[PDB]
C-alpha cells in the first residue's frame, strides 16, 4: 500500500550522528509540541508526582479523566529512542487515551541515555508501574492491576516491564499495548529495518537507530539481555497483548514477530498493521486519520481488555 | 504465520454442484454455533419490515440502551450474496451495539440466485434510507448514521454510500468495511490467488467462482460500479475504516480501496489483522483478533475516529 | 531497497505528442545501445508480409549454420514507442550467448495502428519465421518467442494464438516483465510502484499508453489485450522475469502461476532492487547483465521444458 | 502460491532428539535418489585429498572437457553444517560443470558436531586456496576461480570470499550463493518464522535449532562474522549472484546480504525463485525451477555476468 498522500506531503520537509544530545532533545520537544498544541486535548485533572526509584526520584504525570476511586490504570512510556522525549512530547496522546478509555493514565518520565545507560530506563519503568499498583489509594485507581502501554522505545519498556513482573512472580500487569515497539535492539537486520530506514522516511533512519543504540548501551553484549531485546525472552505467562505496527516502519517486521511469538507460548495477542503510515504516526493524529483511529483502538482495547 | 488456534480450527468439503438450499442450511448451522457460544446480551431487539422498491425487507433492530437521538449503524451481513441472514451475524450486531452505544439495524437483503444483482444493492440502499427517514420511530439521530458490513455486506455497505452520494444525499456519515469484496470481476490480485487454495477453507477459488455465478445474470455485470465499487468515482464519500485480514483473498483489494478513497480526498484508514483469515470477526468467541476487531469497529463508529 | 546505482540513475533522469516522446525514447535507448557496442556475425533486415501490410524485422545471426535455433523477439515501449533499434543491443547479446538466430519484429505502433494491429503483426511474423525456416537457416521446430514489457504481452498473446489454432511452432516463451492485464483493475504493485519517484513506468504514463493503444478503453477486456484472462492450457513452457519495483510485478508473477495451474511448466524469477525495463540498462546495471545471461541460457537449453 | 507439483512432492513427507548418524543416513539416502534420477554424465571425475590446516580434506574434481586453463568453481554442499557430502550434491556439480564449461571442485568439509565452528570455515578457505595454488595440477586458470554453495554451503562460499579478502588475496573472482544462511544467530526475520512450520518439511524451526546446537561450541560464536557474514565488513568482495526461494526461512537474510554488498560497492544480484522452498535446486530432475536455477547459475559463472 502506498504512503498516505498527506503524509507523503508532510515528509517533504528537511539529523546527523555528530550532533549533541541536548540540541536533538530540544528540537524533538519543539517539534512534538506543535502536535500537542494542535490537539488541544482537555483533561479533568492532571498533576506531576515523584515516584521513588532505584536510581533516584522518577517524575510521573497523572492524567485523570473523571472523578471516582478504583479507576482503571494505564502506565504509559513515551517513545524517543531511549534518548529523547518526555511526558510533554506525548501529553496529547495521554490525555486522549485517558478521556476515551476512562482510565487514569500515568506517563513515566524515565531516565534518558546516554547519561543513564541501559538498564536505567527499564528499572524506572518497572519501579513506576509497581509503585502505581502498590499506591492505588493515593491515585484512586484499581488495586494492583494496570495496563502497560508505550510507543517505540516506550513500547520496548512496556513489554520488558511485563517480562520483569513475570520474572518476579508479580501479577499486577494485566494488559499490554505495544505501539510500534522495538523488541530487538541488536544489529540483526530484518527486511523492514533496511527497507524503510532510508533518509526519505525521515523519522526513523538507519543513522538515527545506530545513534540511539550507541547512546543506550554501555557494551554491545547488553543488547542480548532479554530486558533489552524482549524478543529473546521466555514469553510464557505474559499478559494479553495488542501490538500496533505501521506499514512503512523499520520496526514492523519485529513487531509482528513479537505478537506471533507471544501466541506460540499460549499468550493471547493480536497484531494489527496500519497501512499507509510511518513509525511514530500515532503522535500525528491531529493531522493523520490513522493516528485518530489508533488512539480510538488502543483506548477501547484497554477499556474492555478486548484481547484477553 | 496463521494464529496457532486457527491452524487447529482449519483442519477440516464444498462442491460447485451443491444446491443452494443445502449450502444455505450448512452456513446457518455453522454460524449459529458461534452465535450461541458468544451468548451476547441486548437491552431491546425487534424485527421490522422495511418496504423496499423490490418488496418487503426484514431488518433486525438492536437497541443497546435507552434514549432518543442514539447513533445508528445499518449493518449488512456477509455470505457471498447467496448465504446468511440476520441470524448468522446476530452476535456481532449485539456486541457492536453494546460497545458502540449505537442502534444497529441489520438488513436481510434479498439473496442470489433467486434475486440477482442489483436486487440486494437496491435493498441495501432502501434499508439505510428508510432508517434515515424513520429516525423518530427508531429513536436514533439522523445525523449520526454509519453503514457497516462484512465481506459481501462490506460491498453492500460501500455501494450504499455510493448510491446515496449519487443521489446528492448525506445520511451516511461513516462507513466501516470489514474485509469487503470491492472488485467482483475475475481480475486477480496477489492475495486473491495466494489465499484461495483449499487449505484456507473459508473463501476458496471454487467458492468465489460459485458466488459469482449465483450473483450475476451475466458475468459482464461485474463491470458495474454498484457491483465493483473499486471502479466507482470515490469523491465526496464518507470517511472509511477498512479492516483486512492477512490470509484473505480480498486483502489486497480492500487495502487498495482505502488508498483510492484517500486519493480522492476521502479520509480513510486500512488496518490489516495479522495471522487470520477472511471472516475472522464472526469467530470472535474463540479468536482474540475477532474480539479486538469488534472493539475497534465499535469505538471507531462511536467516536467517528477517522472523520 | 532499490539498488544504489539505480537511485543515482533515476535522480539523473528527471534532470507531449507521440512524435516527441518517440524521439526521446529512441535517443536515450541509443545511448545504452552504443555503450553496449555488441558485435554480431551477420545482421540484416527483412520484410515480412503481414495481414496489415509489410512488417520490418531484423535478423541477428550469431554464427554460421543451417538449422539454428530461433527466437522471435518483440521490443517494449508501451505499444507506442520503440523499434528494432531501441533493443538492438539486447538482441545481439541474446543471439551471441544463446547461439540462436534472433528475429526482432518491428510491429506496427499505436495510436496510428490501434489494437489489435501489433497483435496481428506479432503472430504473422512468428508464423512467417516458422514457415520460412529454410531462407533463414533456422530449425522450424526450435522457435521460441520472447519480449519485454509490451513486447512481453505480444509474445504471450502470439503463443496463445498459435495454441488456439492447434499450431505447435512456439516451443518456449520468455516474458520479460510482461504486461498481462491491460484493464484498469488494480493490483498492489500497480499502485505501489507507479508514483513519480520511479520514472520509467508511472501511472500517468501507463494511462497515456492505454489511451494510445486502444481505440476504446473496453478493448482491454479482450484476451488478446489482456492474456491473463485467456485460457492458459497447452501453452509452451515459460520463463517469466519480474522486477521488484515494478507496477507489472504482481501480474507477471500471477501469470506464471496460472500457467502452472493449467499444467504448463513455468518458472517465475523476480529480480530484486530494480525497476521495470531494467534489462535494457545492462551496460551499467549488474541485474541487466544477469538477466540477459539467464534468458539466453534458458532459451539455449529450454531449461524450463 | 507453491508450485502445484512441489505441493505434491512435499505431501510425500525429523525429530530434535534423533542422533546425528541416523539423520546423516536418511539425508544421504534421500539425496542419492535425486542424484540417480538426474543421471548426469561427466567427461572426467576423481577424488583428491587436499591438505588443510585441520587435516586432509576430500574433494571431488569434475572436469567437463579437455584443456588446460579451464575456469573453476569451488563448490560447498549444503546440509546445515552437519549433513551431506560430495555424494549428495554430485548431480548438481556434474550439471554445473557441463553447462558452465568449468572444472568443479566439490569440497567435503568437516562436519559438526564432531568438528565445531570454525572447522568447516577453515577447510573451505584452505580448499579454495589450494585450488588457486595447485591450478597446474588441475588444469585450471587461477584467474577464473569462483566459489559457490547451497544453504550452509552458501555460507561457506560467502565466508571464504571474506577470508580471502581479509588476507589480501584475490583468487576468488566470483561468488554464487544459493539460498545461503548468512545469519546464524537466533535473531528472527519474517521469512524465518513464516516458512519454518512442519508443513514446509525441508527446513523447519526444530531442524534449524538442531543444526545451531551441533555447529556451535557455545551460542555466542554465531556472532562471529565468520559464522554470520551478514555482520562482516563487506567492502572489496567479489561480484555476487544470490539465489533465494519464495517459501524459504533464509529468504530474507539472503536478499538482505545481496543489498548490503551493494551498499559497500560490490556488484551483486539477488534473484528470487517463486513458488518454491529452500533446497529446491537439488530437486531439478522433477522441478522446472531447479533446472532453470542450474542453467542461470552455470551461465552466470561462465560469463561472470554480474562482474
Amino acid at each position: 500500500m502506498p504512503l498516505s498522500p498527506i503524509l507523503r506531503q508532510i515528509l517533504q520537509q528537511l539529523f546527523r550522528p555528530d550532533m549533541d544530545v541536548k540540541t536533538v532533545r530540544e528540537q524533538f520537544e519543539k517539534s512534538s509540541l506543535i502536535l500537542v498544541k494542535m490537539a488541544n486535548e482537555p483533561i479533568h485533572r492532571v498533576e506531576d508526582i515523584t515516584i521513588p526509584g532505584r536510581g533516584g526520584p522518577i517524575r510521573a504525570r497523572v492524567y485523570r479523566p473523571r472523578d471516582g476511586e478504583r479507576l482503571p490504570a494505564v502506565v504509559y512510556y513515551h517513545g524517543g529512542g531511549f534518548v529523547l522525549g518526555s511526558v510533554e512530547t506525548h501529553d496529547h496522546v495521554c490525555r486522549r487515551l485517558a478521556n476515551l478509555s476512562g482510565a487514569v493514565v500515568v506517563s513515566v518520565d524515565y531516565r534518558l541515555a546516554p547519561e543513564h545507560k541501559f538498564p536505567a530506563a527499564v528499572e524506572d519503568a518497572y519501579d513506576a508501574a509497581k509503585w502505581v499498583a502498590d499506591n492505588y489509594d493515593k491515585l484512586g485507581v484499581d488495586n494492583g492491576k494496570i495496563a502497560v502501554a508505550g510507543d517505540s522505545a516506550g513500547g520496548n519498556l512496556a513489554a520488558v516491564t511485563a517480562i520483569m513482573a513475570r520474572d518476579r512472580g508479580e501479577s499486577f500487569v494485566k494488559y499490554q499495548v505495544l505501539i510500534y515497539p522495538a523488541v530487538n535492539l541488536t544489529g540483526s537486520p530484518t527486511v523492514s529495518r533496511v527497507e524503510y530506514s532510508g533518509p526519505e522516511y525521515v523519522i526513523l533512519t538507519a543513522d538515527l537507530m545506530a545513534w540511539f543504540g550507541r547512546q543506550y548501551f554501555s557494551k554491545p553484549q547488553d543488547a542480548l539481555s532479554p530486558y533489552a531485546s524482549p524478543i529473546f525472552a521466555d514469553l510464557s505467562n505474559l499478559p494479553p497483548a495488542l501490538v500496533i505496527t505501521a506499514e512503512y516502519d523499520p520496526l514492523r517486521d519485529e513487531g509482528e514477530l513479537y505478537a506471533h511469538l507471544l501466541k506460540t507460548r499460549g499468550v493471547r495477542a493480536v497484531a494489527v498493521r496500519y497501512n499507509g503510515v510511518i513509525h511514530g504516526f500515532v503522535n500525528f493524529y491531529p493531522i493523520l486519520e490513522e493516528g485518530r483511529e489508533a488512539v480510538s483502538q488502543i483506548a477501547a482495547s484497554i477499556k474492555s481488555m478486548a484481547v484477553a
